[PDB]
C-alpha cells in the first residue's frame, strides 16, 4: 500500500535515489537482476525483488503493492558489443515497466530520462524541455535509445494515463563512482596524468547527489506529463579538465583538439565507406551535430520544484576525493 | 473503389512518382507517419493516412478502397545510426503491407526496389533483371535490405498470388533534391569546388522524372512478377565529375583513388579486428565485391514499356539549376 | 525411432560429423536450406530433409522417427554485413530447434556450442568447463552469440528437461573447408607468403575430424547436462605460423607485434568516438579481455569420453593439401 520501488539501484543514479528516498523515509523495494552486484546496496534496509524488465510476468510480482515507482536506467552509458539489441531491449523493457505498473494500479512513476533525450541550439544559448527535438537529428545508439524510450513514456502518457513525471540528468559526477562512469574515467585518467589529449566540447556536469535530489523533488512538486531538466553547470571539456587538474595538483592536458579538426576524418570516413560499398558510421552531416554544444537550462525545475544543483567544482571535487580514498589513482 | 495509395510520398522518388501520377489524373491517399514534413506534399491534393508499416493494425484503414498501391522507399540511402534496425523495419514493413494489401484485395501493386537488390558483372558488360544474385555476395547493410525485401515480395508473388509489378531504379539525380541524397551532395560539393579527392566507381545515373515516369508506366504496361530496371546511363564516377564541373563551370578534381589502393586498408582492417577480437566491417572479399561496377541495362524496359530515359547530362543539369535558385549554391 | 539427423552438414563442421556417423553406421538425415550449396552433401548415403531452423514448420517433418540429435550451427564465423541481425537469428534458430526436438521425442540431443561460449582465464592456463563466464566479459558478437545461444540450450536442459549434451569445439581446421573459415584464410595467406604481420595470440587448434569423433564420443558416453571441451592444442598465433611455413615450404612471417601495443589504438578510438559522438567499437576495457589467451583444456572430455585427439600439425597439414588440390594456392 505504501512501497515505492526503484529500479536500477545498483548504479550510480540508481543508488543515489534510493539513498535519498530512505532519509525521506519511504520503504523502499529494489528491483535487481540475476546476475547484478549487491555492494552500495546493503546500506539499505529494503525489500528486493528479483526480476528482469524483457518479461513481463517476474514484474508484476515486483510491483504488488506498490504506490510509487521510480525507474532509472540500470547502467548509464555501458558499453556492449550489441548496441541495437541493447536499444530494443531497453525500449521494450521501458514499456514492459510501465505498462506493468499500470496494470498493477501504481499511482505515481518517476520516469528517469536524460537529456540524451532532448534538442539541441545551434547559437550556445543553452537548450530546455521546449527545445525542438528530431529523430533526424538524433546521433548515436546511446543518445536514439534515450530518446526512443523517452518517446514511448510521452506516448503512454497521452494514449492511456500513465501517471509518469519525467526527469531528464544531465551528466552526474560525485563520489561512489564505482564502475567509473566515462565521465569518472575521464576525470580520473586526467587527474592521474595519463591523458594527453581530448577533443574540445561542451557539456552540462551536475553533482549526482543533486539528481538524486531532483528526483525527490520531481515527486513531491512535479506535475504529471511534464519534464523536468536536472542540470547542474555548462562547461567547456578544457574548463573541466583545467579544474580536475588544478583540484589534483597536476598539469593540465597538453593537446586539445578542436572539433573542426575532425573535418577531414570526416570526410575521409566518407571516402572509405563510399569505396567500400559501406555505410559510413561518420560523416560531415554527423560532424554538425555533434558539433552543438551539449549546453541546458534548469530553470523549469528551478522555479517548478524549488531544484538548487551544488556549483559542477563541488562534484568534481568530490569525485576525486572519493578517488583517491578508495585507490583508485593505482 | 479507385484509390491509388502511395507510400513514401514525401521523398525524393516518392514525390516524383506522386506528381507523375497526378498529372495521369489519379486519386491520391498518401500514406504517411505522423511527424512526417509536409512541405513537399502540399501541390498535390491528396488524402493523408497516418499508418506505420510495422504494425499490420494500421493498414486496413489506409487500404479501403484501394485499387492500386505504389510502395516506394520512404527513404533513398539515409545513413542512421541503427542499420540493421532499419533494415527490420524496411523488411517487415514491406510484408505487412503486402499483406495487408492482399487482405484488402487491391488490383495492382508497384513496387519499388532498386538495382541494389540486383547481381552484378564483372566483365564490365550491364547487367540486367536477369542477372545471378546471392544473398552472401550483397556486402552492405543497405544492399543487404533491398535484396531482402525484393525477395519477400518475390515470395508472395510466388505464394499468396500478390499482383505485384517490380521497378528497380538505378541512382536518381535531378531537381527538388531536398535533403538532398547523397549524390546531390556529391553535385554539391564537386560544384563548388571543395571535393578534392574522390575513389573511382562506376555507376548508372538516372534522372528522378524517368523513374517516376518508369513508374506509371509499369503499371500501364508492365506483367505481373516481372522487374524491370529503370536506368539512364552507365557511367564512370571521374567522368561524372569532369561532367558536373564542365556545367558548373569549375576545375574538376584531380585526385582519382584507384578502388584496387584500397587493399591495404582492408588488410590493416582485418588484423585489427583480430587484435581486438571483433568482426571486421571491411575485409578483402568485401572489396573484391566492391570493385565491381555498377553498370546495368534498361533494354527490358525500353523494349517492354516504352521507356524512354534521357542522359545523364539532362539529370544533372536539372539539379544544378534548381540548387542554383534554392540557395544550396551560387 | 531409427533416424539419427544432423544440421550444418553443409558446414565445415557438420561435413565432419556426417562422416564419422557414417563410420559408425547410423542411418542419417541431413537437415539442409533451400540455397546453401550441397556439395559437402555429395556422395554420403543419406536421407535429404530441406528445412530452415527459422520457422518451426519445417522441423516438425524433419524431426519426426528420429531419435538422435546432432545440431551444428552451419556458418563457422561467417562474415556478415548484419551481424546483431544474424545473432538474433542463431539464438532463436537453435530455440525453435530445441523446442522442436521436445515434441518429436527426441532420446539424446548433441549440441555444437563453442569455447567462445565459455570463460577465459588472465593468467594463461587453460581454462576448462568449469571457469566462470559473464556477459559483460563477452567482447564479439560472435562470441556474445555463441555465449546466448548456450545459456538458451542450458535453460531448456535445467527448466524443460533437454535430453542435450553439450560439445564445445576449440578452432577446426582441416579439410574441406570451402568458405573458408577465418582460420582457413589465414592458413592460405600464411602458407601463400601474403602475410607480412600479426598480431600475438593464443589458440587451440583441433583437427576438424577430432572434433567430429569427438561429437560421436559424446553420444555414446557423455551425461545430459553436462559440456565437453573439445580441444587440440594450445598454440600460440606465432608457432602456428612458423608450423603453417615451415609445411608449405615458405619464409615466416616476421612482423609479431605485441598485443600491448593496441593500447594507443584502444586509446584513439575511445577519442574519435567521444569527438563525433558514437560509441566506440574498441575501447581499453575491450583491449583488457581480448588480451587473454584463448587456451583451452581438454582433460575432462579425455576422462569422461576417450577423446584423444591429434597434434595441431596433422591439422594444418591436412588442410593446405585441400587447398593445393582444390585450386587456391598460388
Ligand atoms: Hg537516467
Ligand atoms: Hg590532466
Ligand atoms: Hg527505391
Ligand atoms: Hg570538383
Ligand atoms: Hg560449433
Ligand atoms: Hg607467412
Amino acid at each position: 500500500n505504501d512501497v515505492t520501488l526503484v529500479t536500477g539501484a545498483t548504479g550510480f543514479v540508481g543508488s543515489a535515489v534510493a539513498r535519498v528516498l530512505e532519509e525521506r523515509g519511504h520503504r523502499l523495494r529494489l528491483l535487481v537482476r540475476p546476475t547484478s552486484d549487491r555492494s552500495n546496496i546493503a546500506e539499505l534496509n529494503a525489500e528486493l525483488a528479483v526480476g528482469d524488465l524483457s518479461d513481463p510476468d517476474t514484474l508484476a510480482p515486483a510491483l504488488k503493492g506498490v504506490k510509487i515507482l521510480f525507474h532509472v536506467a540500470a547502467d548509464y552509458r555501458l558499453w556492449v558489443p550489441d548496441p541495437e539489441t541493447m536499444m530494443k531491449a531497453n525500449v521494450e523493457g521501458t514499456r514492459n515497466l510501465m505498462l506493468a505498473a499500470l496494470e498493477a494500479g501504481v499511482e505515481k512513476i518517476i520516469y528517469c530520462s536524460s537529456v540524451a533525450a532532448l534538442g539541441l541550439r545551434s547559437d550556445g544559448v543553452p537548450a530546455d524541455e521546449t527545445t525542438p527535438v528530431s529523430e533526424s537529428q538524433v546521433i548515436g545508439i546511446y543518445k536514439l535509445s534515450k530518446y526512443r524510450a523517452e518517446q514511448e513514456v510521452l506516448r503512454l502518457i497521452r494514449e492511456k494515463n500513465l501517471p509518469a513525471i519525467i526527469v531528464n540528468p544531465s551528466t552526474p559526477v560525485g563520489p561512489r563512482d564505482i564502475k567509473p562512469t566515462p565521465t569518472g574515467q575521464m576525470i580520473l585518467d586526467c587527474a592521474s596524468g595519463n591523458m594527453p589529449a581530448y577533443v574540445e566540447t561542451g557539456l552540462n556536469i551536475v553533482h549526482v547527489d543533486d539528481v538524486a535530489e531532483g528526483h525527490a523533488l520531481a515527486l513531491e512538486r512535479g506535475k504529471i506529463g511534464e519534464k523536468y531538466i536536472l542540470g547542474g553547470e555548462n562547461i567547456m571539456l578544457g574548463d573541466l579538465f583545467r579544474m580536475v587538474s588544478q583540484i589534483a595538483g597536476v598539469k593540465p592536458p597538453a593537446v586539445k583538439l578542436k572539433q573542426s579538426w575532425l573535418y577531414p576524418v570526416a570526410l575521409v570516413s566518407e571516402w572509405l565507406a563510399r569505396g567500400f560499398g559501406i555505410e559510413p558510421r561518420v560523416t560531415r552531416e554527423t560532424l554538425a551535430m555533434s558539433k552543438k554544444l551539449m549546453f541546458f537550462s534548469s530553470d523549469k525545475a528551478k522555479k517548478e520544484l524549488g531544484y538548487a544543483p551544488r556549483p559542477a567544482r563541488d562534484a568534481v571535487t568530490d569525485a576525486i576525493a572519493w578517488f583517491r580514498q578508495h585507490g583508485r589513482m593505482k
